[PDB]
């Protein structure tokens, strides 16, 4: 089977149809050898990551880019450009496989057009490249987002986008009930693998080289979970304790749900999420780590539908969000989001905060988190909420003037992420 046609179908779905790479790649990958699986992954992620340069190049190379009925050829050709640009696959091999992929995309008569464009690029790669990197297009971010980050981070926007464009680090979370972080790293090293601690995330290990989970010591025994570091940080602020009734809202796939139970094995946890599909992963992680929790489907806007009149001791709200902090792991976010999404998501976050607040007990604690770097979903959001909510007080994260704590992505850091901790005095 042709991997280049599999990547071109994978990707075109994402950009033109708005499907997530997460719903696509899984099945595709089940169909090929291990080395084929890694290369397919590299092609899909890579093309998504650079979808901008591959656009700015096509345009310099084709007076008329392939549209309408021959749009996949647009994507196949991009898959070819990615290979000529960002790998050291023998170019005759990248050309050959890309061209031959025209038969799996049912357009064998464009073999010449595909060869022709790719060869011209090898021919014009140079002038097209440079002119590209002269453009603001080099940051690989759509203008709307690039402009929001320059407004929010006048001094750091560039470091932000450079971090978004790096290959993501594989961060692991060591289950403290079975090992100390340090005891497990010792296992890691005996298995020929290298990881690094982080002072700010005591359960975390950053692997030098990403690995399959079947290669992580005790994964299937629940000694370790793949969880980005900033997300691990939520426990610092949630500070959960045994005996407590803890609501983990928007819980799937259950990274934080299980983290709470590693911190407080005897907490009574109720995990809810509006999506029955993703809810399934909570149980899976639940079982894998030999834990129990109450798992319920429900909408964080309309809580009484699922908890009637119940109040909780602590609430973790891992709010639905633009995901701008995690672009380095999901490059498709840059093409599926739109500038309009931001105020819509801020409104949904604002409503959930308003609907759940009354379910929190006086003296109780609520931690609001997002994987966004946009102020509207984060400090502003928390700013507004306190203003209109007289019985809420801010705790240790940020100030009444700049509420919460904003993480920004980096090679030895967690993802762009945001925390705000609140208490019901
Ligand atoms: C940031 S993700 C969850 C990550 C999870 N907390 C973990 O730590 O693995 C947000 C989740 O919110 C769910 N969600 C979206 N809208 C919701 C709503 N109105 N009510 C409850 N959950 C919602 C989504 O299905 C998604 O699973």
């Amino acid at each position: 089977r042709n991997l280049r046609s599999m990547a071109a179908q994978a990707v075109e779905q994402v950009v033109e149809q708005g499907q997530s790479l997460s719903n696509i790649l899984p099945p595709l990958q089940q169909k090929v050898s291990d080395k084929d699986k890694a290369l397919l992954q590299e092609l899909c992620f890579g093309v998504l990551r650079t979808l901008s340069q591959l656009d700015w190049l096509i345009n310099k190379l084709m007076a008329r880019p392939m549209t309408g009925k021959q749009r996949t050829v647009h994507y196949l050709i991009m898959v070819g450009l990615y290979q000529l640009l960002y790998t050291r696959i023998p170019p005759h091999a990248a050309l050959a496989e890309t061209v031959e992929g025209a038969i799996a995309i049912k357009r064998p008569q464009l073999k010449g057009l595909i060869n022709g464009v790719l060869r011209q690029f090898q021919r014009q790669q140079e002038e097209l490249l440079a002119e590209f990197n002269a453009s603001d297009a080099r940051y690989l971010h759509p203008s709307w987002l690039l402009k929001r980050l320059q407004k929010a981070y006048p001094e750091q926007w560039q470091s932000i986008v450079e971090a978004n464009n790096q290959r993501p680090p594989m961060w692991l979370r060591i289950n403290r009930t079975h090992h100390s972080r340090d005891s497990w790293l010792a296992l890691l090293d005996e298995a020929g693998m290298k990881g690094f601690p982080h002072a700010d995330y005591p359960d975390a290990v950053r692997l030098e080289t990403p690995a399959p989970v079947h290669a992580l010591p005790g994964f299937e025994d629940g000694w370790v979970t793949v969880q980005d570091a900033s997300a691990q940080g939520c426990m610092t602020w949630l500070a959960p304790q045994n005996g407590e009734h803890i609501l983990d809202l928007c819980a799937a796939p259950g990274g934080k749900t299980t983290h709470i139970l590693e911190v407080a094995p005897e907490a009574q946890v109720v995990a809810v999420d509006i999506d029955e599909q993703r809810l399934s992963r909570v149980y899976d992680n639940l079982k894998r780590l030999g834990m129990k929790a109450t798992v319920k489907q429900g909408d964080g806007r309309y809580p009484s539908q699922w908890c009637g009149e119940q109040q909780f001791d602590r609430i973790l709200l891992d709010a639905p969000c633009s995901a701008t902090g995690v672009i380095r792991r999901h490059p498709d976010i840059k093409w599926l989001r739109r500038d309009r999404d931001i105020p819509e998501l801020a409104q949904l976050q604002s409503e959930i905060l308003d609907a759940i607040w009354p379910h929190l007990k006086t003296g109780g604690t609520l931690v609001y988190a997002t994987c966004s770097v946009l102020p509207e979903e984060n400090s502003l959001q928390i700013k507004a909420f306190l203003q209109r909510t007289a019985d809420a007080e801010l705790c240790e994260t940020g100030t009444p003037e700049q509420p919460g704590k904003q993480n920004l992505p980096g090679a030895e850091e967690g993802d762009g992420f945001f925390y705000a901790k609140l208490i019901k005095k």
